[PDB]
């Protein structure tokens, strides 16, 4: 089977990047829900090392260890990889260490003795796995909430290095862990916590803190609590991230708030190990020697500071955080003596905050990522980026990237900030697939194979698979928890969401539209259907006819979905049904008929959602399980109810009668469940699934011909993406599904290559 990305391209957060310090163009980048990259400078592409990995196995008993914690480095040896994987210190039974020989191409696993947290606050935060340059089967690990801890058998096992006191916030941690390539047994470990940088010549064996550091707030920091009436949340500064420059000099960047979000103060300081020397450093802070000149404005809160890169001579580079308008990258060739703003330098005349160039927002060959203006669509302008904790001078070139909150940004050339002038930027995200998706939408004709719904970035309208798309607009979306087409009136679709940017002087529900040409346009639905939540859009069905719409909210308020025929001027609750579901389908052939699944039990409605009748007979029997209706695009009647855990049922008489596929009850374990078109014309439709789909064949993705008798796998073990949690058939093309997961984005999977 043939596997590619439906493109997106990024989406999410670049949580760090880290270059090798001897080998040209040996780059990765680190994700909080989506595993790690390594850069391909030849095909200038990023390749996903992690797809192996699923999220919560359904065989035994697994955890969330797509996200990547810590990108750890061996400086004496390029092929080396170590990962620290893991999204969640209070969700996740478990977490574990990747160590690799070849560059990620092949891992080994080991069980890590403490919990991880790539997906948690901090994860902005700055390196936590090192190795010992002057030892390299020796690995610190800056733990999240258990202090630093040791591994001399290059990261297999593990223990407590108790010689480190751990006043750091609980779940945060060690946050910065990092080695003096210079002077054998030192090294530098930044606890999150005032007077938090903590040192040792000893190789780890005595720890004191480094004399001098800042265990109090600047004047200037000070200055503006008080000029911008808004507390600080802090007694002192409190690190963030620390490196060596190659000149000696140690930069420490810090805040009032772990982050990614939710800082509102921060310094950055330098500290020189040859003179106890501390100098305050922060770019924006008045005095000293920034270009253009700061704003200066202490009457509003300036946020933090996050990622930290050093160069040649004494050149370093550090990025604000959380200074949401103000947000920016800074470069020095002074160790902090002087900078370059980076931000403002590419901030074209006339834009309030920093901003880049609506027609630099492309890949370096030229493609452009239309979503990326989000509801500003032709302003001309994009922000200039949030959320800037990684950033990253290459070693070997000229080259800066720097993340956010959605993409890579990078020049081939910083060295034109020497000169006052702007570095040329273009993004790049090549290869990377962040996305966390809702639902997949494959309607029976039209111009578009798929439509999308996903976090922060709402969905697409699929047009071209190899090009990224513009997000829905008008409305514009952050998420879009519910979509649908008609089964026999495939140009009409209805969208459901969070909507954060409602259109001026548009009139009806802001988080409900639906579309007559194929979301060439959408208008709002009339008005919003009762109980719904703010930030989430529920569940959308739309009968066959187009002219119907099943409407749950995402929160119970003791009614069941609710129906309109006039495009949303009334919805009307149900008999027969009192319950909110996401399990919720329309028949794609006969109109106004709608099945439901909800604890256990199934529910029909003939009369378009006015009143439903519970069925279902042949489905599992008693406990209070919840599933999805998939329905037939081609027969009236015709659909499956795959049960999450236990199995997958079909009826052929509108729910009347299910039928146990083989294996349910016992192998059979669905967790996403699809239909697309037969293999050979009006032959019952071919079946997808992620799950376990018999006794001897391992979680993947699975299609069937036969409903149920045989499962032919689709992808394999290195192409598991974090396992899939939305998955959609095709009706116009044999053996294709589409497959979203939660941080890898879209997968289009095509039967043979």
């Amino acid at each position: 089977a043939e596997l590619k990305p439906v493109t997106i391209s990024g989406g999410g957060f670049i949580s760090g990047l880290v270059a090798h310090p001897t080998e040209k163009d040996l780059i990765y980048a680190r994700t909080d829900i989506g595993g790690t990259y390594r850069w391909n400078a030849a095909k200038w592409e990023w390749e996903p090392i992690t797809d192996f990995i699923i999220n919560n196995a359904l065989a035994g008993n697994g955890a969330n260890l797509l996200g990547t914690e810590s990108i750890a480095l061996d400086p004496h040896n390029p092929d080396r990889l170590y990962l620290a994987q893991g999204d969640y210190v209070q969700w996740d039974p478990w977490a574990a260490f990747l160590v690799s020989d070849d560059r990620g191409k092949t891992f080994k696993q080991y069980r890590s003795p403490v919990p991880m947290g790539a997906n948690d606050m901090g994860r902005n935060g700055g390196e936590r796995l090192a190795v010992n340059p002057h030892w390299t089967d020796e690995l610190w690990f800056g733990s999240r909430t258990q202090g630093l801890w040791r591994s001399t058998d290059r990261a297999q096992t593990w223990s407590r290095m108790n010689q480190l006191p751990d006043s750091s916030t609980y779940g945060i941690g060690i946050i910065s862990v990092i080695f003096d390539p210079k002077n054998v047994g030192t090294a530098y470990v930044a606890s999150h916590a005032v007077g938090g940088l903590w040192v040792t010549w000893d190789g780890g064996a005595n720890w004191s803190q480094v004399g001098g550091q800042p265990t109090q707030w600047s004047d200037w920091t000070k200055s503006i609590v008080a000029a911008s009436g808004t507390a600080i949340q802090s007694s002192g500064p409190l690190p963030i991230k620390i490196a060596l420059g190659k000149n000696g000099r140690l930069y420490i960047t810090y805040s009032d708030a772990p982050g990614p979000w939710g800082v509102l103060y921060g310094e950055v300081w330098s500290y020189d190990p040859t003179n106890g020397n501390w100098k305050h450093i922060t770019p924006s802070r008045e005095g000293a020697n920034t270009y253009p000149a700061p704003t200066g404005n202490k009457k509003v809160v300036p946020g933090g500071w996050n990622g930290i890169s050093v160069g040649n001579g004494d050149t370093v580079v550090v990025s604000t955080l959380d200074a949401n308008g103000e947000d920016s990258v800074y470069l020095s060739r002074d160790a902090g003596n002087s900078w370059k703003d980076l931000g403002k330098l590419t901030t074209p005349a006339g834009a309030g905050g920093n901003s880049q160039k609506e027609s630099d927002a492309k890949l370096r060959n030229g493609t452009p990522l239309p979503w990326l203006s989000f509801q500003n669509r032709g302003s001309g302008i994009v922000g200039f980026g949030w959320w800037l904790a990684a950033i990253l001078l290459d070693p070997f070139s000229d080259r800066l990237l720097y993340g956010t909150g959605a993409v890579i940004w990078a020049t081939d050339a910083v060295s034109r900030a020497d000169s006052n002038q702007a570095p040329s930027w273009y993004i790049n995200t090549e290869g990377i697939e962040e996305t966390a998706i809702l639902v997949l939408k494959s309607p029976p004709a039209g111009p578009a194979h798929l439509f999308s719904g996903m976090y922060d970035l709402g969905g697409m309208r699929h047009d071209d698979f190899s090009v990224p798309q513009p997000m829905y607009s008008k409305p514009t979306f952050s998420s879009t928890d519910g979509l649908d087409f008609a089964g026999r009136a495939a140009n009409v679709l209805a969208r459901v969401g969070r909507n954060d940017h409602p259109d001026a002087g548009v009139a009806g529900c802001t988080q409900g539209a639906y579309t007559t040409n194929s979301g060439d346009s959408w208008t709002l639905f009339q008005t919003c259907v009762p109980s719904l939540e703010v930030g989430n859009g529920g569940t959308i069905a739309v009968g066959a006819d187009g002219k119907t719409f099943v409407w749950s909210p995402s929160k119970a308020d003791g009614k069941g979905p609710y129906t309109s025929s006039d495009y949303g001027k009334t919805w009307t609750a149900p008999s027969g049904l009192s319950k909110q579901t996401t399990g919720i389908a329309a028949d794609r052939v006969q109109a106004n008929t709608f099945y439901v699944y909800v604890e256990g039990d199934f529910f029909v409605s003939t009369d378009g959602g006015k009143s439903y009748t519970k069925k279902g007979n042949g489905l599992p029997c008693c406990w209070t399980y919840t599933g999805t209706p998939v329905t037939s695009n081609l027969r009236a009647g015709e659909l499956w109810v795959s049960v999450k855990g236990v199995g997958i049922y079909h009826s052929t008489d509108f729910g009347n009668t299910f039928t146990a596929l083989a294996g349910s009850g016992s192998s059979l374990n669905p967790a996403v469940f699809s239909i697309g078109a037969p293999q050979t014309p009006n032959a019952t439709e071919t079946l997808f699934l992620w799950g376990i789909p018999s006794a001897s064949q391992p979680e993947g993705l699975y299609m069937s011909t036969d409903n149920g008798g045989l499962w032919t796998r689709l992808n394999d073990d290195a192409h598991n993406y974090g396992g899939a949690t939305v998955i959609s058939g095709d009706p116009r093309i044999y053996g294709r599904v589409y497959i979203g997961m939660n941080g890898r984005g879209i997968i289009c999977a095509q039967a043979l290559g």
